[PDB]
């Protein structure tokens, strides 16, 4: 496995580009080696193929995944409706509780971070393959104290995700930084009124998802149990159909 028999295509986006071999096409992240593996093959995290490091910098060849992120499908779609944010929220619960089980805390959940399958799947990334800094939407209240904290940040996390899923904008979402460290230390949850008022489960999911007590919060338990996932066909997730499939 050499570095140099990557034909670099296209810079995907501290950088990822596409990269081509015998036709099959790669993501690979670059990393500085000023700064500076362990394989987890699961359904719902990017797999990782090769660490190679060459001179000065150290590169990352994974599975490229065409569908993007879902923050940009977000962004076209609007908003999910509540199945299509189920699923996805449920896959993105099944990955952390993968992740949490191998001693990993993500610490770093996020729309931006979910990648979408060729069959419409969610893997995550950017948890220890790639990692203070805004936007502090997703941080958890005793991640902005201080405090430790432990694996229930990645709960937090998720219950914004479902909330950004189901209106479009995050809960905690304000002009300034600051003005956002308010409402999420005082928990201002904007929730929608009229007609585009969320449903009573979804309302508890996200209430209990988003509890400022760090013992009292939710887990993949509270989740598994919930009245909302009651539809969620847990042990055999990776093959149920996705309301959104990627093309070409
Ligand atoms: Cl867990």
């Amino acid at each position: 496995p050499s570095i140099e028999e990557f034909s670099i295509v296209k810079p995907i986006s501290g950088k990822v580009y596409l990269g081509q071999k015998g036709g099959k096409l790669y993501a690979v992240k670059v990393v500085k080696k000023a700064d500076m593996l362990a394989l987890s093959k699961s359904p719902f995290i990017v797999h990782l193929y090769y660490s190679l490091q060459s001179a000065n910098n150290v590169y990352l060849v994974m599975e490229y995944l065409i569908g993007g992120d879902v923050k940009s499908l977000l962004h076209i779609y609007g908003y999910f409706d509540e199945e299509m944010a189920v699923k996805y929220i449920s896959e993105v619960a099944l990955a952390l509780d993968y992740l949490h089980r191998h001693g990993i805390i993500h610490r770093d959940l996020k729309p931006d971070n979910m990648l979408i399958s060729n069959e419409g799947h969610i893997k995550l990334t950017d948890f220890g393959l790639s990692k203070f800094c805004g936007t502090p939407d997703y941080l958890a209240p005793e991640l902005l104290l201080g405090r430790a904290h432990g694996p229930a940040v990645d709960w937090w996390a998720l219950g914004v995700c479902l909330f950004e899923f189901l209106t479009g904008i995050p809960p905690f979402n304000d002009e300034t930084p600051q003005q956002v460290f308010q409402n999420i230390l005082k928990r201002d949850i904007p929730w929608p009124e009229g007609e585009e008022k969320l449903s009573d489960n979804a309302q508890s999911a996200v209430e209990i998802l988003l509890t400022i007590d760090d013992t009292k919060r939710a887990g993949m338990k509270e989740l598994k149990r919930h009245p909302l996932f009651s539809d969620v066909d847990w042990e055999n997730l990776q093959h149920q159909t996705m309301p959104f499939i990627p093309q070409p």
